[PDB]
């Protein structure tokens, strides 16, 4: 079989899915910007990714790229939709018009082809959607991937999941395992609105986890004790686990804040103590780390490098103390109506506590006054939550 | 070295402790009944434990029992406290009674031997009876053992831990790798408070997890949506795992039920979200269990073999409903005012909805009015939480 697959979306999931299928099938990128069209025929990525920009300068892809969606969708056996969506938690809208525009020009160009969603989208969106338009052929599949290794993570996937249980998902599984490095990969077949619930259950259950030993670290802090010791004895357990266990001032990121809240939201009508605690509890650990602080009386805070360290700020500017931040790659002289200052040495001085998500040699001179809860932050194999 | 090692206490924790270490040094087993000091002597164990049985009859074990205290104690090295203890949830009362006594005994004949206490104590307790008697000879070393299982759970522990960072402490620790099958044991050294805070952090870590895979399985019953589909999808992220991942009514048992909130009165001064939830969320798990049976109107229902099923049946008596039991263990015609049914298809002819922890080939005859959340519980390799 050589088939051909189109991208709609040229992002890190449609370009790290367009490049790893490209080594056995025939793959048309479409994007309407001419300048990344062009850069992509000239085989430049135009994103950051070391292995796509390596694949794609130096194997022999079937790989091209256009801004004609006609060109660009005829005679595709799957196209792969992974167009930019947002879920936004004060409104609990999810914004999902890039991934219609693409279903409504797929199914008008070429109603033969499969769509397969990589874009997030909203749990029920893909039984609804295929409803709503009297359509069968739209197919969600999560992706796993992380931005800056999205083709490695496309080479060595934790599993394929696609949320439907027929041959074409299976053929389309068969496409993400033959350009895989790793061999025989978990793969799992299911029904739709169950493969589009999976990350929000899995990101959540990783904030949970990360609030629970933030929790234990707010306690250690209390009582006076050790969380390294008692956080290593826990995980030596081979059903915790030494992985998304180290303290800090609480969850953050572009994901795990919103989709514990996207979940919680989906538990409208669904009794639970658990899924509304992980969200509760990580305002409670920033109140927790604010009021350490606030504790020691210092004249200025400093927070050496720049998401939930600034809702630390958020609670010590609340009190009329100051902030000032040290980072490099910031140009701006402000961030949060915060002075932003860039001599280390005039940082040091100035803050009377400095708060960091991980120690760093250059805070050595300064231990004494330095604040983190950080444990295993400089320990490069070891697989935490970080943003 | 070839050592003293005195066991005060011969349930599976001590008795196991003592046998495992027997085969390399001198132990001495301390009781007061003498029909079991004369059956260990006989080397008939007085529990049931197939290793330690088989163990205690076939190797050449430098091991002994006896009723005399002086005879114990005197000479002892390493004197193993493993006395019965009991932590009530309802008043926040730790018995440690038979501990204390021993701490007395030994303080008394023998003040040059450590003690290492692996009775289950509060957070705190190693540290402040110390302090009390003027003592320095007690160390607290967690116990990992499933009752049943317990010799060989120290023949393939999942860690050591001893509570105190010495010279003699990492002698205690080699006895138990020296007496293991396995190698290299991953072995921790804490401070006292540490060491017993470890277990009711991984303990209430476990109920965790039921608690949040219970309430995944509330929102798919709710939404008419695969449990299985979605935790397999889940589980299959590494950092997650296919493990303590089996929808129930609830966790339960003799120790995750007590231990949950033993840690949450320990947390009354610590601000806390996660702690506190995960003891509401069993409540709230067992209230959405019991509506749904309910909610199919039943006249009776049957319990298809006898902790949190109990919850269940006490929510449908609540409602004037009435329940019978199918549990050929069990002797007597009543259980909590509940009719003890002995002949299982009239049972299962009575029964209008029959509830169960796991499907039995014996209900395939009556799946239909068979409601059991259980995923895991056929598999005999899979590993989850059970009571």
């Amino acid at each position: 079989e050589f088939m051909k697959i189109t991208i709609s979306g040229t992002g890190y999931v449609g370009l790290s899915n367009g490049v790893l299928i490209a080594q056995n099938h025939e793959v048309v990128a479409l994007d309407i910007v001419q300048a990344k069209v062009d850069m992509l025929n000239q085989k430049i990525s135009p994103i950051v990714d070391k292995e796509i920009q390596e694949y794609l300068a130096e194997k022999p892809l079937n790989f091209r790229a256009t801004t004609d969606k006609h060109d660009a969708y005829r005679n595709a056996d799957y196209v792969i939709i992974a167009t930019p969506t947002d879920y936004d938690p004060k409104t609990n809208y999810f914004n999902t018009s890039t991934v219609e525009a693409v279903i409504r020009d797929v199914t008008e160009i070429n109603p033969n082809a499969v769509m397969i969603i990589k874009s997030t989208i909203p749990v029920g969106f893909t039984r609804d959607i295929k409803e709503r338009l009297g359509i069968d052929n739209v197919i969600f599949s999560p992706e796993f991937l992380r931005e800056g290794r999205a083709l490695y993570d496309n080479l060595h996937p934790s599993r394929i999941v696609i949320g439907e249980r027929s041959a074409r998902a299976e053929r389309f599984a068969d496409l993400l395992k033959e350009g895989a490095i790793k061999q025989d990969i978990p793969t799992l077949f299911t029904d739709s609105t169950e493969a589009e619930a999976i990350k929000l259950f899995a990101n959540t259950y990783l904030a949970l986890r990360v609030a629970y030993f933030n929790e234990l670290d707010s306690y250690a802090e209390s009582q006076g004790l050790n969380s390294k010791q008692i956080i290593e004895g826990v995980c030596l357990d081979p059903r915790i686990g030494n992985h998304y266990n180290n303290p800090s001032f609480g969850y953050g990121g572009y994901c795990l804040p919103k989709d514990t809240k996207q979940l919680l939201a989906n538990y409208e009508s669904v009794p639970n103590n658990i899924i509304a605690a992980i969200v509760d509890a990580n305002r409670t650990r920033k109140d927790f780390i604010a009021d350490s602080i606030l504790a020691r009386k210092p004249k200025v805070v400093g927070v050496y490098r720049l998401s939930s360290i600034q809702g630390i700020m958020k609670r010590i500017k609340a009190k009329g103390i100051p902030v000032i931040i040290y980072e490099p790659v910031m140009q701006e002289d402000e961030f949060f109506n915060s002075r932003v200052v860039r001599d280390l040495n005039a940082f040091k001085q100035e803050a009377d506590v400095i708060i960091s998500n991980r120690m760093a040699e250059e805070l050595a001179d300064v231990a004494d006054k330095v604040y983190t809860r950080d444990l295993f932050g400089n320990d490069l194999e070891h697989h935490h939550h970080h943003h």
